[PDB]
């Protein structure tokens, strides 16, 4: 019953929370719906795979929060292979590459690409991190899909088609569904284009040993008996002096505050007394989170690598069920795996099939783009449909459609009475991933040792040192980059010669 | 504990379903969250307004179940005053008008607005009432917002901002957050653009004396002790040989079959064992409600017919707190009232006021509209934010974003094992009213005495016939208005 902190959602950063609580004495109590710990995080475990993340997995530079959490649980993490060649497939034909960006050599087409991303961060940097909806021309770029943007920005349509996959690789639906103020955020927070795209230097550059899921599992491990597994909180009332939450089970917890780490819409699913303030109670209708299937081919072997292939591939098209594959190998070099995500409308669409009609598929494409035979010849098979999760909503985090952010945004971390709010998506830097689970979770922790005089007011935001592992390269831009024209830019420029 | 139907949600909907089955003979029970029926109806009585509705209201010609129903029930309705002139006010200046809609005199401007309607129309005669996604540019509507469809299609501000007006009233939500297909099946359902905007001869012609309210009360009276009021429902189990279905003060019922009479989004609130199929554990993340107030200003006499006003404002520009009225006077004509909405992002913006505060800013407005410093002494007021409403939502009906309708659309009343799906949101005529809620109710009750082997298949979707007491007159168009070009096309002419 009594405890000074109620958690409510145990995945990273209900843990992350209870865990910096529990350091600093407070007796904290973790309430979680489901029979394991990690939430978006899961980590299977059998003798085909040995281990495999199902759902988040990957981190990079700028990233020190997390990094710093799971190097203190005493984890690892290893380099995703990118030595050989990745992969751009466009129009049934594939073009062996090198870098971050798949090249482009018509001139005209160049000159669209690289104003495209130039003009992404361009926007990005009229966004503040923590309020977005400050940005001078915020309602504006609110009342805009990203389809809208996409097609008033790109004068070929190639970089439309390259902008579309990025969209749905990055938050998981289609550009007709987000907010273009909201995705523009969502890039910016995540430090840019080049950093949230990157596998080397960027968010895709590193996994766990073991899995992600070892860190919310061995904080659990320290928390001990103070995790309370298959118990969904369904009410929360604050009339009294001490908050009381109840679960589903019919147990009565007490507690002087709440954190709330849940995804946001999934607040709905709990009755409060009193009722939310009208903003939250709407805000929570809102927020939808993406549509992801999570895909992992097994080989005998990493055969890409002899073709000189990483195993990335880039893959535009709407017969392709995977838009995006990474090399999933375990770093000894066995388990050979390629892993793949089936975004938006997609996920919709193949989650229709059995597990053996996509697997098939995903072979199927795999041996065409790889131009190899062999990726006809699986040996196992794992996948993880996050649609279809109760207590997730989705994956891989919230979005927001046309005009909710500027309307509704403020709200998301702010505190209704006793009830703070953690959760990745209430993070200012990598919101969506493991990184701003970490931060929210924290962050939300320490407002309430704030409002129980525990803590000064300036030390609620935590700022963190950079990883001595893993060192982030900045991001840099060329003379040429910066300065070559638009299309409208150089057809002003024939328009004004040529007169 | 044991009964046929377990009936969630004590709206109109709710009652209107729980009511059939009563009336077919089976043992039902109704489960409500709140300490009252009627859901987004609400009926306030004191002294000084007598009764007044505080959410729905108005019904009128074609909306002919909830017109039965209420008749059974012994209601009559009352026409809204539109004998006088109505008014548009447009940048500060009020014009006073006949028929349904304001006059535009700029021929580039009337050709433009004549399109618009039209051309909404005309798009709406391509989307089937049952199956909007079944639409042939179902995608491609669908994937833009009403927003970036006016843009496209008016030439003139002066008809894109009546247009946003016009989306604003229909549906609480702005043009930039709502799918243009949603929005485009929204208003060819109830009959088109005509008949949706008019008061006499469309959905504002007619209240009930006494109030909506009294619909689910005396339905409630006429189920004796089946309606349940303050039982929530947290939990539906359907792994086992019946149905069980938990309230939150821990109340269990157990029934052959469930029906859900709630706003869609509002499933949320409910845990399931076994959970849902994916497609609608995502739906119920992706429909939110509208945003309103509803706000009534009462004066001593209907001061606004004396100068050959009915009560009708039409009310543009982003100052005005209120974009739309009518009188709201009793059919005595004492009560004087004037009722106007505070739609979408006006309703987040002016909750963060009193009480008091909007009072003052309303009456004002109305004291500039009518041109009379009569508006300035109120008797009284009131109002409803329905955004604040845990068991609602919003107000009115739920809205569907772009890419939603088509994505998700055929799963709203798709039935999930054993639980059938009600509710206004799922109606096929009228989705939206109460008129909506009661096709809805019905519908839903005879799937499952069709699942029980009751009734026939063919006997799930039934017609009704029109009220003698509300007839329809058929909505026309001129010559003109069908053949004259839009802007581009006069254009195209020279
Ligand atoms: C799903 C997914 C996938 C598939 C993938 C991925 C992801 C995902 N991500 C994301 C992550 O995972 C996230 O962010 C996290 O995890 C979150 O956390 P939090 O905040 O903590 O949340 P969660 O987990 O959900 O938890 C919650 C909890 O709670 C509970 N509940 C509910 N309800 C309730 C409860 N309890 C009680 N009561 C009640 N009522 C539940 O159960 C849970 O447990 C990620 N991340 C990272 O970091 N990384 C990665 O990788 C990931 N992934 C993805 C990504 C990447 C992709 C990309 C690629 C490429 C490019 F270019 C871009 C991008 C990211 N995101
Ligand atoms: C709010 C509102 C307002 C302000 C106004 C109006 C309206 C509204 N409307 C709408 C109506 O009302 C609707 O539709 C109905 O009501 C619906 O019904 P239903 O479906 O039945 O649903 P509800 O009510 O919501 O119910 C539900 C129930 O459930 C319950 N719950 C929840 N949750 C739960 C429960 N229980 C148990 N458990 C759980 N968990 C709740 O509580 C409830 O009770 C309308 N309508 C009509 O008809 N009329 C009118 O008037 C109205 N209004 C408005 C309109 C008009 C506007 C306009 C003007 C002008 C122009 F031109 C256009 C438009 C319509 N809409
Ligand atoms: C000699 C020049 C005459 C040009 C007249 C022809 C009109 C050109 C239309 C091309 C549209 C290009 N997209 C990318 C679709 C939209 C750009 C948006 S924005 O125009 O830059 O605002
Ligand atoms: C004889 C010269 C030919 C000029 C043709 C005129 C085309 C210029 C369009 C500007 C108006 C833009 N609005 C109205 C906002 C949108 C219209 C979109 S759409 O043109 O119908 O696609």
């Amino acid at each position: 019953n009594k405890c000074d902190v109620v958690v409510v959602g145990g995945g990273i950063s209900g843990m992350a929370a209870a865990k910096l609580l529990h350091d600093s004495g407070l007796n904290v109590v973790v309430l979680e719906a489901r029979d394991r710990v990690g939430g978006r995080t899961y980590t299977l475990r059998n003798q085909k795979v040995k281990y495999v993340d199902l759902g988040g997995s990957y981190v990079g530079p700028t990233q020190n929060r997390i990094l710093r959490l799971a190097k203190e649980l005493g984890l690892e993490t290893y380099k995703v292979n990118e030595v050989e060649r990745l992969i751009h497939h466009v129009k049934g034909k594939s073009y062996p590459f090198r870098g971050p960006f798949p090249p482009v050599w018509n001139p005209i087409t160049y000159l669209d690409h690289n104003n495209f991303w130039r003009t992404m961060d361009d926007m990005g940097r009229e966004i503040p991190s923590d309020a977005p909806w400050k940005a001078p021309l915020a309602e504006e770029w609110d009342n805009m899909t990203m389809k809208e943007l996409l097609d008033k920005l790109c004068w070929t349509e190639s970089a439309k088609q390259l902008a579309t996959l990025f969209v749905n690789l990055c938050v998981t639906a289609e550009t007709h569904e987000v907010s273009a103020l909201w995705f523009l955020w969502y890039v910016k927070q995540c430090g840019g284009t080049t950093r949230i795209i990157s596998t080397t230097n960027g968010g895709q550059e590193r996994k766990f040993v073991g899995g992600s899921g070892q860190v919310s599992e061995r904080i659990m491990d320290l928390l001990g008996d103070r995790v309370k597994l298959e118990r969904p909180v369904i009410y929360i009332d604050q009339t009294r002096e001490n908050v009381l939450v109840e679960t589903l089970n019919h147990e009565m917890y007490e507690a002087k505050y709440v954190i709330s780490a849940i995804p946001p819409t999934l607040g709905m699913k709990i009755h409060f007394n009193p009722p939310l303030p009208m903003m939250r109670n709407q805000m929570i209708t809102r927020v939808p989170l993406g549509s992801v299937i999570k895909c992992i081919v097994y080989y005998k072997e990493p055969f890409w690598r002899k073709k000189d292939y990483c195993g990335t591939m880039i893959i535009d098209g709407e017969e392709a069920p995977v838009a995006y594959t990474l090399d999933d190998t375990k770093p000894e070099g066995n388990y050979a795996a390629i892993m793949g995500f089936i975004l938006a409308h997609k996920a919709r669409k193949l989650a229709r099939l059995t597990k053996e009609e996509r697997l098939k598929k995903l072979c199927e494409l795999y041996a065409k783009v790889l131009g190899s035979l062999e990726a006809l010849e699986p040996v196992h098979y794992e996948e993880k449909n996050w649609c279809e999760e109760q207590y997730s909503g989705g994956c891989y985090t919230t979005y927001f459609p046309p005009g909710i952010l500027t309307q509704y945004g403020r709200v998301l971390r702010q505190p209704v009475d006793r009830i703070y709010f953690a959760g990745t998506e209430t993070a200012t830097h990598w919101s969506g991933y493991m990184e701003g689970a970490v931060e929210a979770g924290e962050r939300a922790a320490r407002e309430i040792l704030h409002a129980m005089g525990k803590i000064p007011e300036d030390e609620i935001w935590q700022s963190e040192p950079e990883s001595v592992d893993v060192p982030a390269q900045p991001i840099t831009t060329t003379f040429l980059e910066r300065h070559l024209p638009s299309v409208p830019g150089l057809l002003r420029l024939i328009g004004l010669t040529t007169i």
